[PDB]
């Protein structure tokens, strides 16, 4: 991994270090990536909701992890299950019983900085990774890229700014997911979105996370050709936002 300060530094350590569980998956691995071009052709807004119960800058919110997803199922895309632990609260058993009440694809957010990380995932029930472009080091994105791909998954890789691009393109990524979260502090900026999203190019699938809240961003996002929106906070609140934002 980088080399990294504060929570972050903390985060990674801590990751590399998370134990692997005995699982039998399941399902079949489905697309994620897919399933947004899905949605573009038919009209249908795409939201990623995100599972969380804490947040570093602040989130503090209790709700069933099931009935967050069974509810979200007939109305998103797919799901992102924070499984970070000691600063999201999350956990397996999150993803765990995530997969087994839901069919709709599901991404397994953390902190991946090694393999087992995405055999859990696999193992669990996920159908995909978050791949973080600012903890990694150029060698390790490329193969833990690699490694997924030999699952069957996409990896959605996660950039804040043009050299994470970079990076991601030059390794040959797919599916991309723009954070206007400052990594370190988090901390929302979105005057540098535009910029990037124009620079990616147009077979790679793009996604926006940026705490949306209302409706007229997803439509001003559209117009640039982003294909999808990750949304947390304002969900995990109150998840009949949902129906405003179709």
């Amino acid at each position: 991994p980088r080399y990294l300060k504060g929570w972050l530094e903390d985060v990674v350590q801590l990751s590399l270090r998370r134990p692997s569980l005995r699982a039998s998956r399941q399902r079949p691995i489905i697309s994620l990536k897919e399933r947004i071009l899905e949605f573009n052709k038919r009209n249908n807004t795409a939201i990623i909701a995100v599972y969380k119960r804490k947040s570093p800058s602040g989130l503090d919110v209790e709700r069933d992890p099931i009935e967050y997803a069974k509810f979200m199922e007939r109305y998103a895309v797919g799901l992102a299950i924070l499984t970070e632990e000691k600063y999201f609260n999350g956990s397996y058993e999150d993803l765990r019983k995530i997969a087994s009440s839901v069919s709709i694809p599901i991404l397994m957010w953390d902190f991946i900085v090694k393999e087992s990380q995405i055999d859990d995932a696999y193992n669990l029930g996920a159908d995909t990774v978050g791949l973080i472009v600012k903890i990694l080091t150029e060698r390790e994105l490329e193969s833990l890229l690699e490694y997924a791909r030999s699952y069957g998954m996409e990896p959605a890789i996660v950039i804040n700014d043009e050299n994470d691009l970079d990076i991601a393109l030059r390794i040959g990524a797919r599916f991309i997911i723009i954070s206007s979260h400052d990594l370190e502090t988090l901390e929302i900026n979105k005057e540098n979105q535009r910029k990037l999203i124009s620079m990616i190019p147009s077979n790679v699938v793009k996604v926006v996370a940026s705490g949306i809240s209302e409706r007229n961003e997803i439509e001003e996002l559209y117009k640039l050709g982003v294909n999808a929106f990750e949304i947390g906070s304002s969900l995990m609140r109150n998840p009949e936002k949902i129906k405003e934002f179709i």
